[PDB]
């Protein structure tokens, strides 16, 4: 329980500091780079071979998956600094503003700007510009800084809205067969995005562009974290009222006891976040 | 101390058997495409990116990282079956017959025959020919079945010799700066294979061909477990011939490949697995 993750709009200047500052010591190291490699191997890992499924992406995995890959990454984060805790980008109410792309969330002083067309996309503000932070796309190769396209597409032109959520916290299943995309009356796979897609999950991926608009090249994106502690909390949240599927004859990694490579890992072992040490704002 | 380590020709009939049956079991599950991906996904990371080295390979940590590689399948082989270890094969030896391909290893009851010319190339002989053990390519999705290509590469016409081995095992050094594809005097980039290469353990990749000639692809091929045993066992051995001489880099290496890193995809360190002994098994010797 006693570990908060806060709404971005509720850190203080010296929290957002601290986050930022403590993304580069790891991204310094050399251990931010695991995580995006783990989730670019996830995404390729489909189960069972021959399936749309991968291990963390279009089926039931992809919940636990991520919330096992945040608590990883948040334990590593406290080692640097033990006062920093995930973030949370609560897009849902970005959404009502006259304009989300001003959310402060894209404040020089923490994530930084959409991205700079005039330098095809590549974002030049904030902690995260080219020159200060290095980034790599799928043959793990240098690849020369974030991009960012606030809503560049017609698929995804705006973020999802409160109503987008409210109406995924309706579903009584945590999933259904055959626990993948085309997955009807599933909270699962409407938080995901693909029920009229893109939506809630896949859209704020769409919407952001650049990397994250790619799973392959997705984590190369801090705000990829902040997308997706919103997403654990969404479910976090789930989980109160709706307190998983399948147990068995689920493929192999999407069933509650099945590894969930590139891990040992659960959907079981991490079904209750507070077990895991941590809770968010509410 | 315990798990021995056997040669695969002093293997019993029901010891080449219980091996390959507890592998397809693996495979069944859905255990042995884990380690499949396990591999390719080190091989795409880079220590540091923009540099030739990745997790596994073309750096200090290939030895190491295999050790728990197999560690792993191991043990897996051995939930299935108390009585499953890890078989090495001999190349070195197999190199001296006449015709390497007629080595009890690729026996119709143990890895099966070579490629088929007549098919491109795929295995329609032994536990793992085509139908009977399906494959993935290197983007992840089923590829079409295993194929080898026995020594048929300008580069790799032969196995490594005894003699090959020898040079290997005469070297003083773990590694030397610049822990790379160019490090000299270092017993790991000799028994990788890069010096003058390729040899020893990249030669045998090239030999057999197919797959197991492809980074990404290589434990596709159940022999890609036989053929790291003998790596290893080979290291094992440099290990109590050079017995004051320790892993490198100890420290000041690119993070990924220092004595005390963990070693991706894993959080284990070159240090968990420097004495074989600990980890539980030997090699008969
Ligand atoms: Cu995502
Ligand atoms: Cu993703
Ligand atoms: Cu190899
Ligand atoms: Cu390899
Ligand atoms: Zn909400
Ligand atoms: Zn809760
Ligand atoms: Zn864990
Ligand atoms: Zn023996
Ligand atoms: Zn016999
Ligand atoms: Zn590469
Ligand atoms: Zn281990
Ligand atoms: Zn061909
Ligand atoms: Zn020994």
């Amino acid at each position: 329980k006693y570990r908060v993750r806060k709404n971005v709009l509720h850190l203080t200047d010296t929290e957002k500091r601290d986050f930022v500052r403590t993304v580069l010591i790891l991204k310094e190291k050399g251990i931010y780079d695991r995580y995006i490699a783990w989730h670019g191997a996830a995404g390729k890992f489909h189960t069972p071979p021959g399936s749309d499924r991968n291990a963390a992406h279009m089926s039931s995995a992809f919940l636990p998956w991520h919330r096992e890959y945040l608590l990883r990454f948040e334990r590593d984060l406290q080692s640097i600094n033990p006062e920093v805790t995930l973030p949370y980008w609560e897009w849902e109410t970005d959404a009502q503003m006259q304009d989300p792309s001003q959310s402060q969330i894209w404040s020089a002083d923490f994530m930084g700007g959409n991205g700079n067309p005039i330098k095809d996309f590549i974002v030049d503000t904030g902690p995260f510009a080219a020159g200060r932070w290095t980034t790599i796309d799928e043959q793990g190769n240098p690849s020369g800084g974030l991009k960012r396209n606030f809503g560049a597409t017609k698929e995804a032109p705006t973020l999802p809205t409160r109503d987008d959520v409210l109406n995924a916290l309706k579903i009584t299943q945590y999933d259904t067969p055959p626990w993948d995309m085309t997955s009807q009356n599933s909270f699962r796979n409407q938080l995901e995005g693909f029920i009229n897609g893109p939506q809630l999950h896949n859209r704020v991926h769409h919407w952001v562009g650049g990397q994250m608009g790619v799973v392959p090249t997705a984590p190369n994106d801090p705000v990829f974290f902040l997308h997706h502690a919103n997403v654990d909390r969404i479910w976090a949240v789930w989980q109160i009222i709706h307190r998983y599927q399948p147990m068995k004859n689920g493929p192999f990694g999407q069933n509650f006891r099945d590894p969930m490579y590139p891990w040992n890992t659960t959907p079981e072992d991490v079904m209750n976040h507070r077990k895991l040490g941590y809770v968010y704002d509410i």
